[PDB]
């Protein structure tokens, strides 16, 4: 069952890439819901946080530099919110892990 | 009434704390015990403690009994709502979250 995200990682569903390496993929949201928003994936199709295992330690870690390192090249310093989300009640859309990175405007809180 | 604070977990490595004004019926917090003041200022030595913060944050969330989901949150700054700064992940449980998260 691969997600809609397979076809952004082999390039068959175009899309507006910020980064990529032998370890993830950064691109732009399809419906963003701030001025600035984009994803960070993993190419190890984890399907969600909860199910991420110690040998993912090193890969979890990677990207959240590679979210914060972007966040810098979209120009978010004057902040941003990263966003993880887990199953039904986490809203999650997608079952492929991304953590979502929204800057250029004031986020609120609660945070959803 | 502020709620009274709790220590979920502990390691040599990080500290997990409820939110003692929580947004959800669960909301707890993940810090570093290393001082990192935000997400922006994490270097490329603090890769396996933030991969340790993430793994913490869904063994927490499996213990608070978050089976049916829940999200994690970390504010960078004024527009991402930072409200101390030092690193925290939000983890929020017990109801459906909304979009866009805030
Ligand atoms: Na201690």
């Amino acid at each position: 069952a691969p997600t809609i995200f397979s076809r952004i990682l082999d390039k068959s569903l175009p899309a507006d890439i910020l980064y990529e390496d032998q370890q993830c993929l950064v691109f732009r949201d399809v419906a963003p819901q701030a001025p600035v928003h984009f994803l960070v994936i993993p190419k190890k199709p984890i399907p969600r946080i909860s199910q991420a295992e110690e040998e993912d330690q090193q890969l979890l870690g990677h990207l959240l530099l590679v979210a914060k390192q972007t966040a810098k090249a979209e120009g978010l310093g004057d902040g941003y919110r990263l966003v993880i989300n887990d199953g039904k009640l986490g809203a999650q859309s997608v079952y492929h892990l991304h953590i979502h990175v929204l800057g250029g405007r004031q986020l609120q809180w609660p945070p959803g």
